[PDB]
């Protein structure tokens, strides 16, 4: 249950808000803020290995999506002893050409991001994985914000698998709206 | 052993580039494609644990600086059940406990990126005396940081990786 750890680190603060999607909220998350406790980013790595089942277990590589999935990816690849990759977004107009960091063997790979909101972020590391010789179908992350992500994974053939959804989140809180 | 585990995963680089000092190079280090090999990583935290002696394992938190020496201080503070926390070179993301924290990088050059992850440490309250990094080029890191009160410790310098290849 993240809800209860995201709470007790301030993972899900009350105020006032605007969000990147233009909405106002009385909600802001913060998914890093539960790495700086080893009993919550604990609990957390299990609920993500859990969700990741088989698919994440058998890939040949986890690759995060810099930034706010990079801690994630790194611990989940010790943990499973497997390799490491992530993409990160670029400044655009400088002539820099994209690549997996850390160049693991081309295989199957997971993507791992903290948060997934209109799922483009990790849309990108998509192409540029499937671009660089690596095959992808499955994507994980800790929340999803429920607003699209899913869907527009869908579409390119990639599954979106989330440890719990904001809107649960708040539920469980008795966050009221 | 990092000379040879460096060779292994071609991170070791030729070309002609513009370091960070300001000073031209024919050589480049690539510490992330260490990521991508479980047992050239596994060899590289081995090593990080051991230079980083008892400064690493008494701190409070370990402190990546986004974001090559992030997946090393991630996997650092996982392997010593420690918090986390990093700095995009402001706040400490994380938001670990206060109290005696050591930064963590791949590759040091000027210190630059280190060094302003511990000036947003210190702003933050936290304390640190020591910065740990897989390999020091001796582009003025260890000055810098000394300057500011800290001390650079370093799995190998650039020097000795070059010598053990040959190069």
């Amino acid at each position: 249950m993240l809800a209860k750890v995201l709470k007790k680190r301030g993972a899900v603060l009350r105020g006032d808000f605007v969000l990147s999607s233009g909405r106002r909220s009385s909600v802001y998350i913060d998914m890093r803020r539960l790495l700086g406790d080893e009993s919550s980013y604990s609990v957390a790595l299990d609920l993500l290995l859990e969700v990741g089942g088989q698919d994440l277990a058998r890939s040949s590589a986890v690759i995060g999506v810099a930034t706010g999935g990079l801690p994630w990816a790194a611990m989940l690849a010790l943990r499973l002893s497997k390799p490491l990759g992530y993409v990160r977004p670029e400044r655009k107009g400088h002539g820099t050409l994209s690549q997996v960091e850390g160049d693991p063997p081309k295989g199957r790979v997971v993507v791992v991001d903290d948060v997934a909101t209109t799922g483009t972020s990790i849309a990108k590391s998509i192409e540029v994985l499937r671009s660089n010789g690596y095959t992808v179908g499955t994507a994980l992350v800790l929340v999803d914000r429920g607003e699209g992500a899913g869907e527009l994974l869908a579409r390119m053939g990639v599954r979106l698998v989330s440890v719990a959804t904001l809107k649960t989140i708040l539920e469980k809180l008795g966050w009221g709206g």
